[PDB]
């Protein structure tokens, strides 16, 4: 699809069986989700964002269908305003920024 | 422009007589800027994320370029760590996330 930016540029996502809304996010090099129960073992991360670096768990291989499309790949896990979907899965979708 | 997303996409803008670089955010509401001085009247605000909240200072109708288009918009400042341009300008150039 094409996206347009007038409104924020939410998605259903489903991972874990669960359907969840998620935001398209380029300027997120990671993938950061709300908490919830993940399968494995994680690892620690430190991520930045606007108020400053933040440590979050990591999980890899991780499958979450974004709009149909099934993508597998690292996913974090911690405190966030919103399920955030960023570069390292939207790559995979081959998502583009197009003026 | 097509821009894939492996890397971070940053643009070069041109804003309030000053150039500088800034990334391409479909998840930032509004453009914010690291502090800078800008003309006119500016009202305070609180933007959060994964960092938790910085206050900014919002200036309306600032002119930018943006890769050669000028759009104009309302233009926040403050100690974010990085430029970023949100939907608020990306419309003005009819920018779409595309896959
Ligand atoms: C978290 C989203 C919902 C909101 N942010 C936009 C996001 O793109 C944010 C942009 C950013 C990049 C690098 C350093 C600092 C910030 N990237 C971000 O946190 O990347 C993390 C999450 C995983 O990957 C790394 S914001 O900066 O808080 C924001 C809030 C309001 C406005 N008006 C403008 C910006």
């Amino acid at each position: 699809p094409q996206i347009t930016l007038w409104q924020r540029p939410i998605v259903t996502i489903k991972v874990g069986g669960q359907l969840k809304e998620a935001l398209l996010d380029t300027g997120a090099d990671d993938t950061v989700l709300e908490d919830m129960e993940l399968p494995g073992r994680w690892k620690p991360r430190m991520i930045g964002g606007i108020g400053g670096f933040v440590k979050v768990r990591q999980y890899d291989q991780i499958p979450i269908e974004i709009c149909g499309h099934k993508v597998i790949g690292t996913v974090l896990v911690g405190p966030t305003p919103t399920n955030i979907i960023g570069r390292n899965l939207m790559t995979q979708l081959g998502c583009t920024l197009n003026f």
